[PDB]
RNA sequence: GGGAUUUCCCCAAAUGUGGGAAACUCCC
């Protein structure tokens, strides 16, 4: 039950009276998007409560729209990097329970699924030392 | 010693923040 497996906001001690209570957790996860949402429209959608994190060498925001793997198209389902630890909590507290282009949306806190199950993520090669 | 900037390399489905390496300048 509960959010997640870390619980949400649930845990995360003042963040009842204050926009931070976080460091390690600039992202959020979001739900309820629909088919007609895409990178631009989630991170023009989110940054109205701060920046959104750029990737370092896509250049696109760090934004997946997540899809169903019983038809192969959107689930409904994103994960928006925030570049600042304290606008993802209250894009959380602020978005969750609104619409974002008519339908009704979530959002909470986001934490590598991989690291639940896939082992997290893992290093590849390229250049090395004296190169 | 630390922080910031720049450059180079790699798989994609899995569903939620990728890693490794080099150089210069600036700040503490």
């Amino acid at each position: 039950g509960g959010f997640n497996k870390f619980g949400g906001p649930r845990d995360q001690g003042s963040r009842h009276d204050s926009e931070q209570d976080n460091s390690d957790n600039n992202t959020i996860f979001v739900q309820g998007l629909g088919e007609n949402v895409t990178i631009e429209s989630v991170a023009d959608y989110f940054k109205q409560i701060g920046i959104i994190k750029t990737n370092k060498k896509t250049g696109q925001p760090m934004i997946n729209l997540y899809t169903d793997r019983e038809t192969g198209k959107l689930k409904g389902e994103a994960t928006v990097s925030f570049d600042d630890p304290p606008s993802a909590k209250a894009a959380i507290d602020w978005f969750d329970g609104k619409e974002f282009s008519g339908n009704p949306i979530k959002v909470s806190f986001a934490t590598r699924r991989a690291d639940f199950n896939r082992g997290g993520g893992n290093g590849r090669g390229g250049r090395g030392r004296g190169g």
